[PDB]
């Protein structure tokens, strides 16, 4: 299938050079996988998540998204024009509030509830979960991602927007998960994205457009946006039967683009997420 005039970052997944407009997938996309959203909540009433979605956990008075970012990360792994994996279920988990924070014994408690509400969910294909989140490090939150990835479920999350090395925040610093920069339309690492020996992998991240609350759409950037990229195409490649959950990080990393990237730091990965998608 192809989608054409797609968003930049869904036609760079499925091209081994930038500047194309068109996003090449399988038509399965990701049908009977599941994609559990940890953030701010999810908008599932949006037109463009077709009913596919919806909040099962919140740890504030309401489970609305009164913020847009878990929004907008849902629409970049489901969304049908904004999604790697347009047949996906999505299921929201709200850890931060309406300003985009959370206490990391949330965060925690949020991972942990994933763990176990998978085992009641039908997820033929496998579970998948995106955390576009960070601070500090803490042994604790890359404890419970270390969990949450040993359960079963392929955990992808945000390197960072520090333009630091990702070894000093958390989850991004657990070896153990999925941990993914930000790259721009020109093949440059995003100029906010940490690096490091810890990253796995690059995807899409400056200037993607996406759903927004209201009903709407925006175009915004962060390690935040490049993290479901990642978990879509794993939610796909799992519907394809390709990999597995405890595999699919590395997977991804084998089958990438290598080198294509600039401005990546000695020490760092230079892979870029790739959909190998042959007609
Ligand atoms: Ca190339
Ligand atoms: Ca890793």
């Amino acid at each position: 299938a192809a989608q054409t005039n797609a968003p930049w970052g869904l036609a760079r997944i499925s091209s081994t050079s930038p500047g194309t407009s068109t996003y090449y997938y399988d038509e399965s996309a990701g049908q009977g996988s599941c994609v559990y959203v940890i953030d701010t909540g999810i908008e599932a009433s949006h037109p463009e998540f077709e009913g596919r979605a919806q909040m099962v956990k919140t740890y504030y008075y309401s489970s609305r998204d009164g913020n847009g970012h878990g929004t907008h990360c849902a629409g970049t792994v489901g969304s049908r024009t904004y999604g790697v994996a347009k047949k996906t279920q999505l299921f929201g988990v709200k850890v931060l509030d309406d300003n985009g924070s959370g206490q990391y014994s949330t965060i925690i408690a949020g991972m942990d509830f994933v763990a176990s509400d998978k085992n009641n969910r039908n997820c033929p294909k496998g579970v998948v979960a995106s955390l576009s989140l960070g601070g500090g490090y803490s042994s604790s939150v890359n404890s419970a991602a270390a969990r949450l990835q040993s359960s079963g479920v392929m955990v992808a999350v945000a390197a960072g927007n520090n333009n630091a090395d990702a070894r000093n925040y958390s989850p991004a610093s657990e070896p153990s998960v999925c941990t993914v920069g930000a790259s721009d339309r020109y093949d440059r690492r995003s100029s906010f994205s940490n690096y490091g020996s810890v990253l796995d992998i690059f995807g899409p991240g400056t200037d993607i457009l996406s759903t927004w609350i209201g009903g709407s759409t925006r175009s915004i950037s962060g390690t935040s946006m490049a993290t479901p990229h990642v978990a879509g195409l794993a939610a796909y490649l799992m519907t394809l039967g390709k990999t597995t959950a405890a595999s699919a990080c590395r997977y991804i990393a084998d089958t990438a683009n290598k080198g294509d990237l600039s401005n990546i730091p000695f020490g760092t990965v230079n892979l870029l997420a790739y959909n190998n998608y042959q007609a």
